[PDB]
């Protein structure tokens, strides 16, 4: 079976998501390698896509997103711990 269409490393830390703007292809599977390098637990949350993944400090999760709808969607940490409020997932 076939590889994901795209693979993106995403750092979660105590200050920001890196990258904070993630662009992914519509109607395809993208693997997101989430790595929490902070001391706190953090969430990776895209409410409109039904994504809410919790990553403990020092842990990692390799998730798959398969978005259905072109658009720009807010990416947040639900705990409201990060320095800014500008995160986005763009589907095209």
């Amino acid at each position: 079976p076939i590889a994901s269409a795209k693979v993106i490393e995403v750092e979660l830390n105590d200050d920001y998501f890196n990258p904070n703007v993630i662009t992914i292809p519509i109607n395809e599977s993208t693997t997101l390698l989430l790595k929490n390098k902070g001391k706190s637990e953090h969430t990776f949350t895209i409410k409109k896509l039904g994504i809410d993944v919790v990553v403990e400090s020092g842990k990692e999760k390799n998730i798959t997103v398969k978005p259905k709808s072109a658009g720009t969607y807010e990416l947040i940490c639900r705990y409201h711990l990060l320095k800014g409020m500008e995160g986005k997932v763009i589907v095209k």
